[PDB]
C-alpha cells in the first residue's frame, strides 16, 4: 500500500495535483493541497498520484510504500 504526503510548508497551493488527481488530493483551510485518503491500494490511483507527485512545482508531494 501507499500514503501520500504533502509538506504543508512547501505547498503554494497550485492545484495541479488536485486536477491532475481528484480522487488522491483536496485543498484545505490554508489554500494548500493535502490528501483526501489515508492509503492508497488502487493502482490506477497510486499512478495518478505519481504523475502529480512528479508535476509539482515545489516538490511538496512524497509518497511512501509498506
Ligand atoms: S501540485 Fe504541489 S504545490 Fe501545487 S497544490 Fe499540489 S502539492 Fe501544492
Amino acid at each position: 500500500a501507499w500514503k501520500v504526503s504533502v509538506d504543508q510548508d512547501t505547498c503554494i497551493g497550485c492545484a495541479i495535483c488536485a486536477s491532475l488527481c481528484p480522487d488522491v488530493f483536496e485543498m484545505n483551510d490554508e489554500g494548500k493541497a493535502q490528501p483526501k485518503v489515508e492509503v492508497i491500494e488502487d493502482e490506477e490511483l497510486y499512478n495518478c498520484a505519481k504523475e502529480a507527485m512528479e508535476a509539482c512545482p515545489v516538490s511538496a508531494i512524497t509518497i511512501e510504500e509498506a
